[PDB]
């Protein structure tokens, strides 16, 4: 019979692409179908570059692929139409702003499979120890605490120690962590929903300038070399005050023999001024059927299994990711796992998003411009006031006559 082959995450991030297969074996077992995991690089990115591979192909070699949220409006052409597939009532099961962001002119090219969110992760006992009673709420008070805590864990020989890591490679991890900068600074959004390009001001250039000010300072000197797992493990291991990731990472944190188990909590990141709006920039992943799939009946069944309540059950309580279903929020079980889903769904609905809507199809040229530009002002290349006014030109060039 037909084998459903399928594409997503990756087993160089986390537990995602182990947990995956897992899903996706099971599905196949459920069904008595023959499935095939494709694996994928880190990077989403990369995953980008190859997937476009075989979309290019029209290859009939993937028949699932799982796509970024920063990416309905570039792969649309290649997704089959899920619409005519669920009833109403089974798409309102999600986040109505998911699956609005998911259909590209009328066609739902995926399923809302898990959210994500830019957080704040912080050693409670180092804060307790050094005698800080809350995380820090503003960037600030983040430098001020870091400097403090390491100079301390230094003393006390852990040559390894930082007070804080981040995604500073050039790649799109940066683009999300430049985001939050910038916003959480009163700078804005980059690209407006409206198309304005607003990054060329003094907010988001002053957010730039203070993330050089870390490199090498209180965030090592190989940060902007760093992806998600980059910065996990030096965390994981207990050399870091605090971190910028995503919320698998607390799972993973948690589980027996990680060196940091039960030592953490986790917030909305900081910002500027008590004035400033609160950062978290909004990601997740969705599952597409491929255009080019030879069996679009069974990966249908296959999309629609992935996305259902159990399996985004299962994904919150191991593997503490984020569900796309509102009922997950409120199920006993996945509270207890994870009571931090409660405290931080306000800062999960309000997550900011990359400019991927109004730059559409171009979203990939535009986010090279911004994560290249800001990694210039990370490597102490350019300053941030330089960096701004050179993006808004890169970006006037890229989205120019596009609307
Ligand atoms: O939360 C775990 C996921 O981390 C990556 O995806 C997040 O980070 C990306 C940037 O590096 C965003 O574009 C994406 O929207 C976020 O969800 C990783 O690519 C995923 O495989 C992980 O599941």
């Amino acid at each position: 019979g037909p084998v459903i082959r399928v594409a997503g995450d990756s087993t160089a991030v986390g537990e995602g692409g182990r947990w995956m297969k897992e899903m996706v074996e099971a599905w196949g077992k459920k069904t008595g179908t023959r499935v095939e995991y494709i694996d994928s690089p880190a990077d989403t990115n990369d995953r980008l570059a190859l997937y476009q591979q075989y979309w290019a192909a029209r290859s009939p070699d993937v028949d699932v692929y799982m796509i970024d949220v920063i990416w309905p409006g570039i792969v649309a052409p290649h997704a089959l139409d899920l619409k005519p597939y669920l009833t109403e009532a089974e798409l309102k099961e999600f986040f109505p702003r998911i699956v609005q962001n998911n259909t590209i002119r009328g066609k739902l090219t995926s399923l809302p499979f898990f959210t994500d969110a830019g957080i704040l992760y912080y050693r409670k006992d180092l804060l307790e120890k050094y005698g800080y009673t809350s995380p820090p709420r503003t960037w600030n008070e983040l430098e001020q605490m870091a400097e403090r805590v390491m100079e301390g864990e230094r003393r006390a020989g852990n040559r390894d120690f930082w007070g804080f890591v981040f995604q500073g490679k050039p790649y799109e991890g940066l683009t999300c962590d430049a985001l939050e900068w910038i916003y959480s600074h009163g700078g804005g959004r980059i690209v407006e929903p409206d198309g304005t390009i607003s990054v060329n001001n003094g907010r988001a250039a002053l957010a730039l300038n203070r993330a050089h000010g870390w490199v090498g300072r209180i965030a090592p000197q190989g940060v902007t070399s760093y992806a998600e797992e980059e910065a996990r493990n030096v965390w994981q291991q207990g050399n870091s005050l605090f971190m910028r990731n995503w919320p698998y990472a607390y799972a993973l944190g948690q589980a027996e023999g990680s060196p940091i188990r039960g030592k953490f909590g986790v917030t909305v990141l900081p910002k500027a001024s008590a004035d400033a709006p609160n950062a978290a920039t909004l990601g997740g992943w969705q599952l597409m059927v491929s255009a080019y799939s030879r069996y679009p009946k069974e990966a249908v069944d296959l999309v629609k299994y992935l996305a259902s309540y159990e399996v985004q059950k299962d994904n919150a309580v191991r593997l503490s990711r984020l569900p796309t279903r509102p009922a997950l929020y409120t199920d006993r079980d996945v509270l207890a796992r994870n009571p931090w889903f409660r405290d931080l769904l306000p800062v999960f609905q309000n997550a900011v998003s990359r400019p991927s809507d109004v730059a559409g199809a171009r979203y990939n040229q535009v986010s090279e411009a911004i994560w290249t530009e800001v990694h210039s002002v990370l490597t102490g290349r350019k300053k941030g006031e330089q960096a701004v006014r050179d993006l808004e030109a890169r970006i006037r060039r890229i989205l120019r006559h596009h609307h």
